[PDB]
């Protein structure tokens, strides 16, 4: 209730370390993915994305992004396999995006920035709840998917169409019966490394799984993201754009590839 961090010049990524010293830690996210330096790990398993029984509930503008929230009180939408041991439940997804099509992703690929990045957030069921899981080095698994501007993503349009109803911080809307399978690319080829939340509190609790294949979204879909507001209703309008953290030092980490 006393957090003042954001993405402005006076409260953005360069300032976060003052309230969240782990910002300068040993396993911060995002990072640049050097495709030539990532090593193929033949011991890495295919990812298992099991979203058939997903139960979406609500969409919330939290003043930093918008979250599509799921029922995570049972194994309904789970991520397993790949680098993971055990079962990770989907709790929410959100995006980071830019003011311009040439920026917006948090991870980069050979220094390339995508227009946006989708984060499907999952927590390790052996820790019982999300709040306990974020305190553990293997508490979360975030599936990251890049967005490039080209053809529309049909499975994104229900998200685009509700944004008018959650323009400002603190607004929520019913968002039942949304199928997150409609946001996945064809291939589940991925890179993986140990990292952190990319927003305060920047906890070092995430196994990152970043898909190699981007999804295409239309210019009109991402334009609607950029009409959202960071501010609350009745406050001065600040467009919700450039809500990404830049790449952080890799330090003592290796990025593993599931492919080639
Ligand atoms: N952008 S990312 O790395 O996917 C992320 C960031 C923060 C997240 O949790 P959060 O919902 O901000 C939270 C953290 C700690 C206590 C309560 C809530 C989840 C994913
Ligand atoms: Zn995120």
């Amino acid at each position: 209730m006393s957090h003042h961090w954001g993405y402005g010049k006076h409260n953005g990524p360069e300032h976060w370390h003052k309230d969240f010293p782990i910002a300068k830690g040993e396993r911060q996210s995002p990072v640049d993915i050097d495709t030539h330096t990532a090593k193929y790990d033949p011991s890495l398993k295919p990812l298992s994305v099991s979203y058939d029984q997903a139960t979406s509930l609500r969409i919330l503008n939290n003043g930093h992004a918008f979250n599509v929230e799921f029922d995570d009180s049972q194994d309904k939408a789970v991520l397993k396999g790949g680098p993971l041991d055990g079962t990770y439940r989907l709790i929410q997804f959100h995006f980071h995006w830019g003011s311009l099509d040439g920026q917006g992703s948090e991870h980069t690929v050979d220094k390339k920035k995508y227009a946006a990045e989708l984060h499907l957030v999952h927590w390790n069921t052996k820790y019982g709840d999300f709040g306990k899981a974020v305190q553990q080095p293997d508490g979360l698994a975030v599936l990251g998917i890049f967005l490039k501007v080209g053809s529309a993503k049909p499975g994104l349009q229900k998200v685009v169409d509700v944004l008018d109803s959650i323009k400002t911080k603190g607004k929520s809307a019913d968002f039942t019966n949304f199928d997150p399978r409609g946001l996945l690319p064809e291939s589940l080829d991925y890179w993986t490394y140990p990292g952190s939340l990319t927003t305060p509190p920047l906890l070092e609790c995430v196994t990152w799984i970043v898909l190699k294949e981007p999804i295409s979204v239309s210019s009109e879909q991402v334009l609607k993201f950029r009409k959202l507001n960071f501010n609350g209703e009745g406050e001065p309008e600040e467009l919700m754009v450039d809500n990404w953290r830049p790449a952080q030092p890799l330090k003592n980490r290796q990025i593993k590839a599931s492919f080639k």
